């Protein structure tokens, strides 16, 4: 193949923050900030079902699985970043399929997941399920995943609108997660990081009860990234969010 150069490593300052919850027990969420060999990093967050038994174990088990085959790599180029994220979440679905499988006590269980591989200028990411990687700056809020969920399903195929599925009865149902299947496709997307403030990765526990200007309006004002996360954490809690509540922020300069 074709001569190629090598773009340095990179890293945003970025900062994992998950909470269970007063009205849950258990926090079925997880993920975190992994760096390889060569420091390139990669954001990783779960979502494990709750409607199913043992989310916590499939979400600890994506993590930890994206965890230790990231920090084992060595050079992932961005133009190779698509097929990696894809064939080790193809694996890792695997795994966990019959994981769950062989596994009386874990039997159907099963988790989302979104992960982001940091670029000097892009970002690439990878989406199974209703988590959500957004992108903001002073000026908008963007969603770059597309929710694997049947609300949205009915959303995309213009049955309800975004504002009906934000109170539809049925709008913790997910289309497409990790482990219920030998196979899954997921969803990859490049973004520019330019003209941007912030990266988010998060799960439903936050935006299933803070819509996307609430976040846009607490990250755009001043505070570091820790005021930032801690505000946000704390506004999901007082719009009275009942799941488990995570994301990552990364700020992003030029
Ligand atoms: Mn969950
Ligand atoms: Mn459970
Ligand atoms: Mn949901
Ligand atoms: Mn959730």
């Amino acid at each position: 193949i074709e001569g190629r150069h090598m773009e340095l490593g990179t890293m945003l300052e970025a900062q994992f923050f998950t909470d269970t919850g007063q009205h849950r027990d258990k926090n079925e969420d997880a993920g975190g900030i992994f760096y390889n060999q060569t420091n390139q990093q990669l954001l990783v967050l779960c979502d494990g079902m709750g409607g199913h038994k043992a989310g916590e174990v499939a979400s600890k088990f994506v993590t930890d699985e994206l965890k230790s085959r990231f920090e084992a790599e060595n050079l992932i180029e961005q133009h190779q970043a698509e097929n990696w994220l894809r064939n080790n979440i193809k694996d890792i679905n695997f795994q966990l399929y019959h994981y769950a499988q062989e596994n009386a006590e874990y039997k159907g269980m099963g988790t989302t997941c979104v992960c982001a591989l940091v670029f000097e200028k892009s970002v690439v990411i990878a989406n199974v399920g209703d988590s959500r990687a957004y992108v903001i700056n002073s000026r908008q809020i963007e969603q770059i995943t597309s929710d694997h969920s049947f609300v949205n399903h009915l959303v995309l195929t213009g049955q309800i609108t975004p504002e009906e599925a934000f109170t539809h009865p049925q709008r913790n149902i997910i289309t497409k997660v990790m482990g219920t299947d030998k196979r899954v496709s997921p969803d990859l997307f490049i973004k520019r990081l330019n003209f941007y403030d912030y990266l988010l990765l998060n799960s439903d526990g936050l935006t299933d009860y803070v819509k996307d200007n609430e976040i846009k309006r607490l990250l755009v004002k001043e505070g570091t990234i820790e005021d930032h996360g801690d505000q946000l954490m704390q506004l999901a809690l007082d719009n009275h969010s009942k799941d488990n509540v995570t994301f990552i922020l990364a700020a992003i300069e030029g």
